[PDB]
């Protein structure tokens, strides 16, 4: 019968820290993650600003032996499931091996390496392509990679849903605990999909805000002037416990995972509803699951892209949700500073709610200086907002019409 | 407690045929599907043949139009998935398309679509990128596509966990009905990876056979002189339902869906297990979630990859598992005849597995001249056995050390 799930150890890469506490007091300050991007010539492309992790030592975690196999996405993966696992003080014995599992998954994974090979098999031919390349490549290589290092025989796997990835594992990993099929889960997302193909295929798309000459001004999710995302990189990992385990070693618990829901829109490929139809069915599923009166929601981190059909379509979803409650709960996008880690944007925002818990805090949406027609929400513009929260839910929406929500709520 | 799933519609493209009585056909008749690859100069290229789909027609599903938006893995899923569909006799209504979901994952997801790509981009640069490359490419797009074209509103996401892909998708879908977060999914993997970077990165990692003279005789699992394994395409779609949902509507059902296991070896990045321990505990999970003895069990579906060392850690397993009973069971590799299609390798086996009950009948495992040290059990070399077959089992184990077992019994 369903056990409670609890979160006992979080780690993070992202544009604005090496972990959780640099990142996280880089949100509370409005700072912005986002700068002309310095690891390759983009002057042939619309836009030339992402989030970029700034001074990643992939020696903290793994010998440049190792690292030389791995695409950027799963170095970014293991650092932050390496931090998660430390922060949870939890020993991996021949006592619960069989009982920790991971899904740490990504968006598109490893298009760095795939450019590269690309370049490697069109100049040189296919003999020199990397005999590492399909395992240094794949998404399932952060699951693959940390239950080797760490001795993970528990439940092993990666989900891939876009924008919706490190939402859909994290909930998922959830519900593993939760049926009995692990006591221990690492689950979360990494993206490095700031090449020439990424940048280049969002680009084709008109999707990407092209504010070259004003970057940490680009992502201004609800604000009118906005005009698409900011493409970021980067990695969370949360270590999900089920309740009686994490009580019976003495852990920390920073939070409990109360609900977790899905849907989806069956509307359109890449282009959410203007009404938010899907969102709205994902969250009321989300808040029945945690047994929750909508009006106990506090605080919502949205997906807030700074798309102008996304944004609105993420109001409109809220009041259907919340009706006169919408005007109470605060609202933001941590996107405003991070830009959007796609597959592991709703890693790193469940961290980012969780703390929002830990401290009673809702982080800022930065850079919303001209709230849109019908963007009338407490949407925290511009600086963070000291508040009561006993519950906060995580939005994630991607490609597909996939909608992920998770629900957290204060432990005592 | 939990509800009953059984599987009420398959769908297939394999290199025997483009539907599922074709390709089960094949099988039965021991017929190869693999040849040199076409249409593809692959003189510089250590291996030079596969099992690819010949004479897929798009057009019988989608449009041109809509096709040219989606890389061939995404078209091979959608049409396993629209046959799949088709076959049930499912009708999508306003009362039930919230409870009807989709879990179509694959390995390596879009590298035809990335390499096509890679040329434009280094010749012309980003400005020839076609707007539908992401979207096109990403792995959740058979699931976000088909639940667009059918109205599907249920949980939607994809798994990518390498060569495990098939059989996590279908034992995750089977859990979300079980638990009651759908009454239906569509469920299984598809797979294009012969390109240059699929052929060219198992080739530079020496993982293929390189029987070029006789492709027919390369996948020869448990075989004294077998070299590695054969690149294939391909998709499998299962429609998994609620047993109280089937009987309601009238729906022919082909077998039960009793058990789903995982584990992770924690072992190596591609190499399983000299004694194949993660095998064995992934196949004592899923026979305790089906509450059956390994007495019970009749016929297994080997992941059988024609690999020197997969091929004898399974046998290992099964003799761990079975003990006395490990020479009544058959087991085969339908490898033998279709080559390994990765991420969609569990779909297709699972249909496989799905026919052996129906039809009493181990499918063979061919090319087995000489079977190599230790490998004495009932292989089904050569020929088709009819045998009597209650319970049969589909194993998958993937990169990463990512184990998949999926329990079947026949339902009357
Ligand atoms: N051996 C391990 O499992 C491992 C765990 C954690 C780390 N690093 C951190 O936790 C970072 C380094 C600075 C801030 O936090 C490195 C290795
Ligand atoms: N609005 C409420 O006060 C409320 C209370 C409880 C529930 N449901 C449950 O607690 C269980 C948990 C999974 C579904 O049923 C729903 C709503």
């Amino acid at each position: 019968s369903r056990r409670r799930v609890v979160i006992t150890g979080m780690g993070m890469l992202s544009p604005l820290g090496l972990d959780v506490p640099s990142s996280w007091e880089g949100i509370l300050a409005g700072r912005s993650g986002i700068a002309p991007i310095e690891h390759m010539d983009l002057s042939a492309y619309s836009t030339r600003f992402g989030g970029s992790v700034k001074g990643f030592n992939v020696e903290e975690y793994l010998s440049a032996k190792e690292a030389r196999k791995l695409d950027l996405f799963i170095q970014y993966g293991l650092a932050a499931s390496f931090q998660a696992v430390r922060d949870s003080g939890l020993e991996v014995t021949d006592a619960n091996r069989e009982r920790i599992g991971v899904s740490m998954g990504s968006g598109i994974g490893g298009l760095t390496n795939i450019e590269n090979n690309c370049r490697s098999l069109f100049e040189q031919g296919p003999r020199r392509i990397s005999p590492f390349f399909v395992p240094g490549s794949i998404i399932n290589m952060v699951s693959g990679f940390l239950s080797i290092h760490l001795g993970l025989q528990g439940p092993n796997y990666a989900l891939t849903t876009a924008q919706t990835t490190g939402t859909h594992s994290i909930g998922m990993a959830a519900r593993n605990i939760a049926y009995g099929e692990a006591d221990v889960m690492v689950a979360g997302g990494s993206e490095m999909a700031a090449c020439g193909l990424g940048l280049g295929g969002f680009g084709a798309a008109r999707a990407l805000s092209t504010r070259n000459d004003e970057p940490t001004r680009a992502s201004r999710p609800w604000d009118r002037d906005r005009d698409g995302f900011v493409l970021s990189d980067g990695s969370g990992a949360l270590v999900l416990e089920e309740l009686e385990h994490a009580r019976a070693r003495g852990a920390r618990i920073y939070a409990e995972l109360v609900g977790f829901g899905m849907s989806g829109d069956a509307f359109h490929m890449t282009a959410p509803p203007e009404d938010g139809a899907g969102a709205a069915r994902c969250m009321k599923n989300a808040l029945r699951d945690a047994g929750l009166d909508p009006r106990q929601v506090d605080y919502i981190n949205a997906h807030g892209t700074s798309t102008p059909a996304g944004d609105i379509a993420e109001i409109a979803a809220v009041k259907s949700v919340f009706g006169e409650h919408a005007h109470a709960l605060s609202m933001s996008s941590t996107k405003s500073m991070t830009g959007h880690l796609l597959g592991a944007a709703g890693a790193v925002e469940a961290i980012f709610s969780v703390l929002a818990l830990r401290d009673q805090v809702a982080p800022p949406t930065i850079n919303l200086d001209n709230p849109d027609e019908g963007c009338d929400l407490d949407l925290v513009a511009h600086e963070a907002k000291p508040r009561k929260i006993d519950v906060a839910l995580s939005n994630s929406f991607g490609f597909g019409g996939t909608n992920g929500t998770l629900v957290f709520r204060r432990f005592a």
